[PDB]
C-alpha cells in the first residue's frame, strides 16, 4: 500500500477518465493508480478511515468532509500560494474547514432542469405549470417531469425555494439549533411535490436510475440532474436542454451547491503522493478534461480551463442555478440534516406520514448528530428484532417438521411391534411411554409484537 | 372518513353525555359522530395521527397539546372574535402554543380532597395528621385515605406543597433545563408518601379503580380526585363532601391544573364539521350540560355555564385548590416529565429505589425528551430480550422433549432387532451409529445474563 | 445491617490494615465492621446503592463522589470544626460537591516513576529517551518501562503533557462542553505512547498485574504506579526509587491527582456509627498507620500523621507529581471523561483505530454523560446479539443432530419392515411418508449480519 494510490469516487462521476490521469501517472513515475466507486462510498469512507484503512484519496462533494475532518480522518492538504492561485478563492472556502484546508477543489455542482427540445420545446418557467403540462403530455403517453425522489439533494430545491433551509447562517456561522426544515417554506415546498404524487404527476418509487432512463429513452419532457448526467443524455442522441430550475410561488429554486473535492485520509503513507497526483496530474487542463470527457464535472475550480468550460450554455445555466441555491455547510451536522430530510421525503412521498409531521420529526433529528443516531439505532435494532423473530420462528417450524417425522416413525414402531403379536412399543419393553409435547406460547408472545419504533414512542 | 366525525375522549369522562351531544349534531345536520375512548389515548393519538390516521378530534388536558401540536398533529383553530368572548381568556392561554391556538378549552379540572362525612365529618387541615388519623379509623376496620399512586398527577400536589416544580417559569417563558423534581421541597413531598407506605398508612399498589372502589363502598375516610369522580360517589350514596387539599409543612398543595381541551386533527378531511360541531354544540349550556350530567367537567371554559357551575360548593373547592396549584405547562417536554416522575415516584412507592435516587434521575430524565427517550428505549430493549431469551429457552425444552421420543424410538428399534435374532440397529444396517448429542452452553450463557439496564450502566 | 458496619474499598489498597481497625472499633465498642473489596466497584456501588443496598461507608479517589451524590446516593457528612482543622484544607476541597462535604479525605495520591537501581542507576529525565534506552536493556534481556495500559490514569500523565486536559476549568467552574482530549498536545502525547508499541517498546496488552510481576521480578527498568504498590516492591526486595515522571517535550508529566476518600452511602442506618468509625478511629494517627503498613495511602490528609510521612523521600516523590499534575474534577461528567478515554487509549494501543480518530471520538463521548450512555448502550447490545446468534446458531446444528438419529430411526424400520418382507414403513401402515426438511435461510441470514456498531453508523 506504500508506494501505490487507491482512488474512491461516487459510481456517477468520470470515474473511467479519472483512471486515465491514473495511467499518466503511472507511466511517467512507475506509481500504480486503483480507482474505486463502492456504493455508499460516503457512508463507507469514515468507517474504514478510522481503523486505519480506506482510500489514500477521497472524492466527494465538499459537505462531508467537516465530519471527516472532525473525525480525525483528513490530512490537512499543503498546497502552495502559487498553487492556490490556480484555482477560485471560494472553491478554497467550501473545503476549508476550523482554519485548515482538508481537500482539493474539483468542480462546482449545482442541479439544473434539464429538458427535451422535441417534446417541450418551451420549458415551464414554474412548478405550478407542471401538472397541467402533464395532463396534456400524458394525453400524448408522455410525462411532464421525472427525477430522483429517493434522495433529498435532488427535492431541496424547491423545498428551499420558498423559505426551507438547512442551518441559519449569521455571523460567518452555522447556527446548528436553528434548523430551517419545518419553517412554512419548507412545508409549502414539499407539499406540492407530495401533490404532485398524490395528483400522479410522479411516483414515489422513482430513484436515479428511473428517472435517467426514462428522460434518455423519451418518455418524460423533463428531469433534474447535475452535469455528470449530460453525457449519457449525448449517447443517448435526445436533443436536450439545461436551463434555470422552476420558480415555486414566484421564488428561484435553491439547489445545494456542492463542490466536488479529493481529500487525502490521515492514515495514508502516500500523503506526498497524492499531494502530487491531485496537484501535478488532475488539477491541469489535461487531467480535469480527461475526467470531463467521460462524465462533465461541472464548472471546475482550476480558472485555466474553466475559462473554456463557461463558454458552455450548459455551464452557463449550471453557474445560473447555483447562484441561486447557495453553497452546502461542510459542518459535522450536514449528515444529521440530509439523513433526517431523507427520511421525511421518504415518508411525506410514500404516504407513510403526513408532510407536516414528516417535517416536524425532520426538524428534531437535524437539530443534534446524537438525534439521528438514536434514531437510526431505533430504525436499525427494528430490523434485527425481526430477522431475530424470523429466525425463532423458522427454527420452531423446523422442529414441527422433525416432530412429524419422529411421531410418523412412533407409529411404525407401534404397528409393528403389534403385527409381529408384541403390545405396542412402550409396554413391550416396559418403559413409560415418551410423548410429543411441543410448547408454543413463547412463540405466540413473539408474533404479537409491535415495531420496536412504536412501542419506544409509547412508552 | 370525509362527512362523518369520530373523537377520542378519556374513559375517566363523560362520554356518554358527549355522545348525546353528537346524536343531536346528527339529527340536527345528517353527520355522524363516533366516540371512542381507547386505552392510552394520548400515547396512541401522536402515533396514529403522524400517518394520517386517528380521530377527527382529540380531548385531552391541555398538557399534551404543545407537543402534539409541535410534532405536526394539530390544526390551528379559528374561532372569530365573538366565539373567543364566550370563553374565558385564562382557558384560551392554556390552549394558546407559539402564539397559535391549538385546541378549544373546555372545562377546568384541578383535585380536591373528597372526604366521607359520615366516617369523618371533619377532615384534617394538614398532611401530618393522617397517620395519626389512620391509626384510629384502622382500629375500627377503615382507612383515612386511599388515592391512585400509579399516575404522579395525584401524587404531585403534594411532592409541589414545600417546593418541588416541574420546570422554571420566568419571564414568561419555560426553562427546560431548570427542573424541580429534585429540589428539597420535592424530596420532602415524595418522602412522606413513602412514609406513609413504609408505616402502612396507604399500599403502593393502590391505582384509580381500587381507591375509587374504596372510598364509594364507604372502606376509606378520603380520596383524591376530579371533577369526573363525584358522579360515582352519587351512585354509591356515600355522604361525601368536597374540600381543600391537606396542607404539608404547612403550605398548601399545589395540584397541577388541567384544562380539558379539544383539539383537531391536521390530516382530518372534517375541520369544518368539527369547527362547527365543538363551537355550535357542545360549547353551548346545553351541549356542556349534557357532557356534566354524565361525569361531571368541573369549571367549564365557557362563562354563561359556569355562571350556573360556580354556585356549586364542590366547583368552589375544585377552584380554590386550582388557585392554589399552578397551571400546567403545554410546552413538548410535559410528557418527559410525566414520564420521569411517573418512574420516580413509582420506584420509590415500591421500594426498589430511595426516595433521593428515585428523584435524582427523574430530575436528569426531565430535563432532555431525548433522555427519557433513552430510558424508555433502554427499559424496552430489557423486555424485549427477556422475550427473546424465553423463546430461545423454550424451543430448547421442546428439541429436549423431541429428543426423548427419538432416544425411546432408538430403544425400541434396537430391542426388536435383537428380539427377532438380529444385532443393534446399526451393525445390522451396516451405519455407523448416529447419538443424540444437544449443546446448552450457549442457553446457559443466556440464563446468566443481569438486565440490560444494570449491564448499560456498569460498563 | 443495623449496628454493624460494611466497608468497601479498591483490591489495591490496605484493606487487611484497614480490618484491624475494624477490629479495633469492634473490640473497643462491640461494633463488627466487615471490609470487602469489590471488584468494579465504582460501578458496582452506584447500582446497588440506588437501591438502598450497597456498603455503609464506600472509598475510592474522589474523582467518582460528584456523581455519587448529583444520583442521591450520598449522606452530607457533617464533622465539626474542631475535626475540620484536623485536615488539610486543599483535601477538603476534593470532597466538595454543590457546596456541601460529601466524604472524609483520606489520602493523596499521585502517580511517579519507580525504577530499579540496579538496572537503572540514573533514570530517564524525558520520555523521549526510552526507546533508545529500552534498546539497549533489551540487548541484555531486560525492558526500560512497563506500566498498565489498560487504565487511562495511567496513560493520562503522558497525555496531559503536552497539553491535553479532562475538562476546561475557568472562573472556578469547569466547562462540560470545553473537552481537551483531541487538542494537539493529548494528540502528541498518545502518538508518542503508541509509537512506543508499534518500535515494541511496550506491549498494548500489558494491564496492572504484568508490569507489577515484571518490575517486582527485576525484568523491567521502570514502572509507573502510586504509593499502594510499594509495599509488593518491599517485599520482592528489588532495590527500587521513586522519583519525578518523565518530561514530555520539554513539560512535566501531569498526573490527575486522586484524594481516597470515604462517602457514607446515604441509605445507611449506621450514618453515625460510620462518622465515629471514621473520625474516631481511622482518621487518627494510628488508624491511618495500621491502613500504610498494609499499603501505603501516599500522603496523607491527616496533618499529625502526614508531618511524619512527609519526611519520607517517596513520599516527596509523590507531591512533587501531585503538585506538577492536577486535583482532579469531581464533576458528574467525570464517568463519561474515563470512560471514553479508555475506549480511545486501548483503540489506539490495539491499532484498532488511528490515534487521532480515537482521540476525536473521545472528545466527542467526554462532552456529554448521555453520548457515552449511547455509545455503552451500542457496545453492549452489539454483545448481546451476538449471544443470542450464538444461541439461536447452536439450537439449529442441536436440530440437525437430532434429525440426523431421525434419519438413521427412518431408515432402521424401512430395512426392518422389507426385511421382514413388506413393503418399506409409509405404504406399509398406509400413511403419506413425512419427509424431514430444515429451512436455513433465516440462519444464514443471521451470519451474515456486521457488527451493530458498523450497521448504525453506516445507516
Ligand atoms: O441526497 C443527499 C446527498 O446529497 C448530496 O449528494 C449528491 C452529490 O453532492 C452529487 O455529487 C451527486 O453525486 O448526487 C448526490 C445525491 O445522490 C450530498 O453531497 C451528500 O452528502 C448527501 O448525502
Ligand atoms: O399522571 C400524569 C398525567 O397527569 C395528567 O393526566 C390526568 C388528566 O389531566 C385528568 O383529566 C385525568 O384524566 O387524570 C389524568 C391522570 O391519570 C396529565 O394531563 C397527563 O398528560 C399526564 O400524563
Ligand atoms: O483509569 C481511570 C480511573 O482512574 C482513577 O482510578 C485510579 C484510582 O484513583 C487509584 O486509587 C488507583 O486505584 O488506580 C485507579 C486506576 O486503575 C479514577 O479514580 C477512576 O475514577 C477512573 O475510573
Ligand atoms: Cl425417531
Amino acid at each position: 500500500e506504500e508506494g501505490k494510490l487507491v482512488i474512491w469516487i461516487n459510481g456517477d462521476k468520470g470515474y473511467n477518465g479519472l483512471a486515465e490521469v491514473g495511467k499518466k501517472f503511472e507511466k511517467d513515475t512507475g506509481i500504480k493508480v486503483t480507482v474505486e466507486h463502492p456504493d455508499k462510498l460516503e457512508e463507507k469512507f469514515p468507517q474504514v478511515a478510522a481503523t486505519g484503512d480506506g482510500p489514500d484519496i477521497i472524492f466527494w462533494a465538499h459537505d462531508r468532509f467537516g465530519g471527516y475532518a472532525q473525525s480525525g480522518l483528513l490530512a490537512e492538504i499543503t498546497p502552495d500560494k502559487a498553487f492556490q492561485d490556480k484555482l477560485y478563492p471560494f472553491t478554497w472556502d467550501a473545503v476549508r474547514y476550523n482554519g485548515k484546508l482538508i481537500a482539493y477543489p474539483i468542480a462546482v455542482e449545482a442541479l439544473s432542469l434539464i429538458y427535451n427540445k422535441d417534446l417541450l420545446p418551451n420549458p415551464p418557467k414554474t412548478w405550478e405549470e407542471i401538472p397541467a403540462l402533464d395532463k396534456e403530455l400524458k394525453a400524448k403517453g408522455k410525462s411532464a417531469l421525472m427525477f430522483n425522489l429517493q434522495e433529498p439533494y435532488f427535492t431541496w430545491p424547491l423545498i428551499a425555494a420558498d423559505g426551507g433551509y438547512a442551518f441559519k447562517y449569521e455571523n460567518g456561522k452555522y447556527d446548528i439549533k436553528d434548523v430551517g426544515v419545518d419553517n412554512a417554506g419548507a412545508k409549502a415546498g414539499l407539499t406540492f411535490l407530495v401533490d404532485l404524487i398524490k395528483n400522479k404527476h410522479m411516483n414515489a418509487d422513482t430513484d436515479y436510475s428511473i428517472a435517467e432512463a426514462a428522460f434518455n429513452k423519451g418518455e418524460t419532457a423533463m428531469t433534474i440532474n447535475g452535469p455528470w448526467a449530460w453525457s449519457n443524455i449525448d449517447t443517448s442522441k435526445v436533443n436536450y436542454g439545461v436551463t434555470v430550475l422552476p420558480t415555486f410561488k414566484g421564488q428561484p429554486s435553491k439547489p445545494f451547491v456542492g463542490v466536488l473535492s479529493a481529500g487525502i485520509n490521515a492514515a495514508s503513507p502516500n500523503k506526498e503522493l497524492a499531494k502530487e497526483f491531485l496537484e501535478n496530474y488532475l488539477l491541469t487542463d489535461e487531467g480535469l478534461e480527461a475526467v470531463n470527457k467521460d462524465k462533465p464535472l461541472g464548472a471546475v475550480a482550476l480558472k485555466s480551463y474553466e475559462e473554456e468550460l463557461a463558454k458552455d450554455p450548459r455551464i452557463a445555466a449550471t453557474m445560473e442555478n447555483a447562484q441561486k441555491g447557495e453553497i452546502m455547510p461542510n459542518i459535522p451536522q450536514m449528515s444529521a440534516f440530509w439523513y433526517a430530510v431523507r427520511t421525511a421525503v421518504i415518508n411525506a412521498a410514500s404516504g407513510r406520514q403526513t408532510v407536516d409531521a414528516a417535517l416536524a420529526a425532520a426538524q428534531t433529528n437535524a437539530a443534534a448528530l446524537s438525534h439521528q443516531r438514536l434514531t437510526s439505532l431505533i430504525h436499525v435494532l427494528e430490523q434485527d428484532q425481526q430477522r431475530l423473530i424470523t429466525a425463532i420462528n423458522q427454527t420452531h417450524y423446523n422442529l414441527l417438521n422433525v416432530a412429524s417425522v419422529v411421531a410418523q416413525n412412533r407409529r411404525g414402531l407401534d404397528w409393528l411391534y403389534i403385527r409381529l403379536g408384541f403390545q405396542s412399543l412402550c409396554p413391550t419393553i416396559n418403559e413409560p411411554c415418551c410423548f410429543l409435547r411441543i410448547q408454543n406460547d413463547s412463540i405466540i408472545r413473539l408474533g404479537d409484537l409491535q415495531p420496536l419504533s412504536q412501542r419506544v414512542s409509547t412508552d
